[PDB]
């Protein structure tokens, strides 16, 4: 299995995604998320059970870039894991 997997939960919709980000071997401590085609990376909060959520007030464009910070100091970014037409439930894995 990958070590980092991207998977969309349950209550996405156009203008509120939801992200499952799990990185074995450590933890999330900030989510960024920068829409397709945008040069903008606006933070995400941490719902809980390690779930990501951003309210948009406008529908969002994918694919989506993430980009995050781990407990233990890793820093890393990856462009368009999540496509525009992602199914819930389904684990995004670069």
């Amino acid at each position: 299995v990958p070590k980092v997997t991207f998977t969309v939960e349950k209550g996405s919709n156009e203008k509120h995604l939801a992200v499952l980000v799990k990185y074995e071997g450590d933890t999330m401590a900030e989510v960024e998320l920068r829409e397709h085609g945008s040069d903008e990376w606006v933070a995400m909060t941490k719902g809980e059970g390690g779930v990501w959520t951003f309210d948009s007030e406008e529908p969002l464009q994918g694919p989506f870039n993430f980009r995050f910070l781990t407990e233990k100091g890793m820093k890393n970014v990856f462009d368009d894991v999540v496509p525009e037409k992602y199914t819930i439930g389904a684990t995004y894995a670069p």
